[PDB]
């Protein structure tokens, strides 16, 4: 059924700039978590690069000082990671819903 | 409009480094506006077919992914549409100004 799907899929994106209010905050808390997870994987990736480059100038507490702070750093992307898959679960009924409505309107 | 931009720009053939700087931008932006709105258009292709082709397969949570980074492309075109119109319209009457002062002077 990839006829249905291309056909809801337009109608939807011709829907975008009115959506219901619930959807729009959603996608705008959607974004702002994606942000923050983004900025973490940057932020990781400075601390794992640095650790390679640097790793023979180091005693064995400079090691576990550096992997101890980078498990906090894994752990807490984890958390932005977990919660966007919940709060995008959420959203698709409210997308799904939206979707129905729509194109029962348009019928 | 563009005729008249054509015999503005064919006046200044040899010597474009005359033309005014305002103008000389909006030229360039007008040309690096249209990559950037022609990429756009490409990626929400290959976007969409990769929705179409495996969204029998995807989980509500990783359907929302896909539809987030569509949504914002489709909004980014609609709104580098906008940005060429505006800019179109800017720089026509800016040519046209600078038209009255050579070539239709009240002298
Ligand atoms: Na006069």
């Amino acid at each position: 059924g990839a006829m249905a799907t291309a056909m809801y899929l337009e109608h939807y994106l011709d829907s975008i700039e009115n959506l219901p209010s619930e959807l729009q905050r959603n996608f705008q808390l959607m974004r702002e978590l994606d942000q923050r997870t983004e900025d973490k994987k940057a932020e990781i990736d400075i601390l794992a690069a640095e650790y390679i480059s640097t790793v023979k100038t180091l005693s064995p507490d400079q090691r576990v000082e550096r992997l101890q702070k980078i498990q906090n750093a894994y752990s807490k992307c984890k958390e932005y990671s977990d919660d966007k898959v919940q709060l995008a679960m959420q959203t698709y009924e409210m997308v799904d819903k939206h979707i129905r409505r729509l194109d029962a309107d348009l019928a």
